[PDB]
């Protein structure tokens, strides 16, 4: 089955899910001088406040932080969007490295670690509606570079240990994701896909300008969880990115000039 391996990495994921060489694949590289700045691009609205976290999963390819997402406790609304979008869970992507990790890159950029907050629009009703639609659903992306240490990070980073291998899962509450944000809301957005199997070509892109910092200390820790399940021969849960896919024909936009 599919992973970020040798032999089961990004590579070979057409194979048994042929969408992967489709037309809106999602990442890509954003080039700063070609994005296409759009006045009719209105600010975000992320509305956070009655968030309700639940359970830290390892699933074998990252760890996910669920929420609940069955009434409009915690919501995207604006800039590209249409409606109201539910936040339903939190996940990172990351290097072995402090030079790789980020899924998105920015001019060639890579940063660290790249942070995607996922969201489906109310109006299909559940996610699994959500996934089949053009619009279906939003991701909010936010850049990880290696600094000083991000505070609202640390409850997350000191969980992991409880979840070290694939299939564990720990009870998660009181978790509050606008920890997590930059000061500002500056963005780029485009069409695009999930990054992970079945690569479904659903996702409205709203990645961030401005990066957060964590610190190597933090980031290491990501680095200590393990692709297999306990019991089973361990390698390290690094290197879980996706390589930037042909832009064709879209155009990512800018809301800022
Ligand atoms: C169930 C779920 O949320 N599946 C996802 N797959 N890829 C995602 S990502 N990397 O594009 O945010 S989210
Ligand atoms: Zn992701």
């Amino acid at each position: 089955h599919w992973g970020y391996g040798k032999h089961n990495g990004p590579e070979h994921w057409h194979k048994d899910f042929p969408i992967a060489k489709g037309e809106r694949q999602s990442p890509v590289d954003i080039d700063t001088h070609t994005a296409k700045y759009d006045p009719s691009l209105k600010p975000l609205s992320v509305s956070y406040d009655q968030a309700t976290s639940l359970r830290i999963l390892n699933n074998g390819h990252a760890f996910n932080v669920e929420f609940d997402d069955s009434q409009d406790k915690a919501v995207l609304k604006g800039g590209p969007l249409d409606g109201t979008y539910r936040l339903i869970q939190f996940h990172f992507h990351w290097g072995s490295l402090d030079g790789q990790g980020s899924e998105h890159t920015v001019d060639k950029k890579k940063y660290a670690a790249e942070l995607h907050l996922v969201h489906w629009n109310t109006k299909y009703g559940d996610f699994g509606k959500a996934v089949q639609q053009p619009d279906g659903l939003a991701v909010l992306g936010i850049f990880l570079k290696v600094g000083s240490a991000k505070p609202g990070l640390q409850k997350v980073v000191d969980v992991l240990d409880s979840i070290k291998t694939k299939g564990k899962s720990a009870d998660f509450t009181n978790f509050d994701p606008r920890g997590l944000l930059p000061e500002s809301l500056d963005y780029w957005t485009y069409p695009g896909s999930l990054t992970t199997p079945p690569l479904l070509e659903c996702v409205t892109w709203i990645v961030l300008k401005e990066p957060i910092s964590v610190s190597s200390e933090q980031v290491l820790k990501f680095r200590k969880l393990n692709f297999n399940g306990e019991g089973e021969p361990e390698e390290l849960m690094v290197d879980n990115w996706r390589p930037a896919q042909p832009l064709k024909n879209r155009q990512i936009k800018a809301s800022f000039k």
